[PDB]
């Protein structure tokens, strides 16, 4: 792990988002740079028959951490993309199950 | 919370569902129909080596409510997309868990 | 259930996958080939700002199984995978829940 998607923003914004990153988020995590992944997700919003902005959500798919990590990394989300959008900024932590999870065909 | 993604169907399809929605779910769920997002997924179905009409795939991630809501959401949903469509409508109800979701940065 | 997503590949290659797929895994699965859905999820990948060729990452939605059956799919996946790509090949599987699961409004 971890798999971080991206819906409700722009592609380009989401390029952007990651450079660094996965520096960061290793540092907070306690793991390599190199085991994070990053996605835009292609998705379309609609409130009450009408084009809507929605907001930025955000999925962070990983083996669980402790709530200090998940706060840490919610705020670094937070602000970054406060700095470009006055759009809601949602977050979501996925748990994994060590035994339902595969990386080339053996547990991780 | 809630938010509801609809994939295996026409885009304008998904819009067209969303008007007057949020009021409803928020009727039977007990809660703003401002806590609503809608979103279009866009995949494509396969299936045994070609393109595949699939069928029409519901998710709601919401905290989660008894049966009795889920079941009104799920009979609501499903008798909507009846009227548009005869494939198969598929609903599926994800909890989501208070400590690990975040709006601006913060629980909801 | 079963709901395959398959991202980080090609959406022809994706379908191609596909060809004789459903039977094979209703075999290992013990269930009948027409319960299994499959879909291309359309993302993009990025890593430290730029374009990623990311991995392909795969999702099995279902009644979980044991972990004979998990590992048969895991297995069957990552070969299948292999013969195109030297991309990593990364499979999570979801575990439904019997009560949250609707198909035409009643459960399955």
């Amino acid at each position: 792990m971890p798999h971080i998607r991206v819906r409700g923003a722009e592609k380009e914004k989401v390029r952007d988002f990651t450079a660094g990153l996965a520096d960061e988020l290793g540092i907070i995590a306690e793991c390599p740079a190199d085991w994070f992944t990053f996605e835009y997700v292609e998705t379309t919003f609609f409130f009450d028959g009408k084009e809507d902005d929605g907001l930025v959500f955000i999925e962070v798919l990983w083996f669980d951490r402790d709530s200090e990590a998940r706060d840490k990394i919610a705020a670094l989300f937070t602000e970054r993309w406060k700095k470009i959008t006055d759009k809601i900024v949602t977050i979501v932590f996925n748990p994994l199950i060590e035994n339902m999870y595969y990386e080339d065909g053996v547990h991780f």
